């Protein structure tokens, strides 16, 4: 609800998500940036410094509505990738490229005691990414999308890495396939496949991927205890099939 | 100046560097950030070229202002060290040969980033190359800040600027960095300038003989004549990587 706007000396360009998330001009230095606002406090952002998450530069509040400016990653998600070419699903080398990038950006936040909880492909961004300048980012640190969301953090337990792993490998499996592991209209099927339905086999949606098969079988477990220890494991054993 | 002293709501920590360069807690995150302070041009101090790079080996500019009629640049804090300290307190003969080409190599891609968006450094030294978490597996070398031990004859001059400059200096820095000592050294600042315009470079193996090797490269980048250098500065970390 702003175009052509000014919101806290920021001007408007875009729309880029929904907390709405705008493409905003800095009111001093001369470059774009994500403005996220709330109509109605994560300082853990400020608190990474990674080249694969995204940095916060400032947070405030004007009229009544609190801000965070952060860096703007001129590309796309992962999502638009999927939709607008590999519509069926992304070449493999490029999905070990970005899982490992992703896992990377976790397994750092992990050590430092902070869990992103919402890994999913709108959250992976990667600017100019047909150029030699292509970079990889992590952004984002009742129905949402709980395509991802790993059944103890559905249950509201308590949570560590291995919660952002399984969403990761969700992730993943949605790159490689045009679709996520359980797929329904109806949010309360997904989240009860998610508690009790057994992890599916990726080469019953790719023939090709099959070899992978033990793998999306261990990240996706439903015990995080089955799961594989930090995401760049689980990254790597794409990486060695792939 | 004052540590524990506020500036645009930061709070001073400590000086890291010198346009004098603190340490500070950002007014509203949790976090310690590089404060940049002048004193007394303001056109010149306005090269947002810095806020227009964005790139893993470049520090981040988070924002600009005016506090008091003092302009501060607030960018990211590399908590680790640069690479002034890892010589006097690790290294005071010489880095070893393979974490100089790491740094270099990261240092020259940045500058060849900036190069190709018509934006130069204008003084790469050992003091702005800084290195986070230096023993750990996150370790990330960064030039920060886009004396005249380092300066190319060109830059001395005050003559027409392209990418060559920034090599020139890179090649000073990686000199120092390998021998203990920047390629010109003189109590004397004029004398230090004089031998950048006039003086033949030195051969590095004259000061480290294991490095005799990579004569011709310094010869090369340290070149009086920018035509006579390398195309990019990946070319010289490349050349030094070959020999170490
Ligand atoms: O591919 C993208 C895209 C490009 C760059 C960023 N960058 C960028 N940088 C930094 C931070 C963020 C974000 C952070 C954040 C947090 C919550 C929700 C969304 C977001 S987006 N994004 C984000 C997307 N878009 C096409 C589809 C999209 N949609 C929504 C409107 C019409 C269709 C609009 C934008
Ligand atoms: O090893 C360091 C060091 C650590 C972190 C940073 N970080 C950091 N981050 C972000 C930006 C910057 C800089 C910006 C900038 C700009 C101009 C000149 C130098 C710099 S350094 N630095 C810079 C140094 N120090 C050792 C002692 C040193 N003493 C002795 C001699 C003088 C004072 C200063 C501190």
């Amino acid at each position: 609800l702003a175009e052509g706007s000014t919101f806290a000396g920021f001007t408007i360009v875009r729309q880029l998500g929904s907390g709405e998330v705008y493409l905003a001009r800095h009111p001093r230095l001369p470059r774009q940036d994500a403005l996220k606002v709330l109509r109605a406090e994560a300082d853990a952002a400020a608190s990474l410094w990674h080249p694969h998450i995204v940095a916060v530069h400032d947070r405030g509040e004007f009229d009544g509505q609190l801000w965070i400016d952060m860096d703007f990653v001129d590309g796309t998600d992962t999502v638009s990738l999927l939709r607008d070419r590999y519509p069926n699903g992304m070449p493999g080398p490029e999905v070990t490229e970005i899982i490992t990038a992703v896992a990377e950006a976790l397994d750092y936040a992990h050590e430092r005691r902070l869990l992103h909880r919402d890994v999913k492909p709108a959250n992976i961004l990667i600017a100019n990414p047909d150029s030699p300048d292509r970079r990889i980012m992590l952004a984002d640190f009742t129905v949402g999308t709980v395509s991802y969301a790993a059944p103890e953090q559905l249950m509201g337990n308590e949570l560590d890495g291995r919660a952002d792993q399984y969403a990761l490998a969700a992730t993943a499996f949605h790159l490689l396939t045009g679709s996520p592991p359980f797929q329904h209209a109806n949010p309360a099927v997904v989240i009860s496949q998610h508690l009790s339905a057994s992890p599916p086999a990726i080469g019953d949606r790719v023939p090709e991927l099959t070899p992978l098969d033990p793998v999306f079988a261990k990240a996706l477990a439903k015990q995080p205890k089955d799961r594989y220890q930090r995401c760049v494991d689980f990254a790597r054993a794409l990486g060695h099939r792939l």
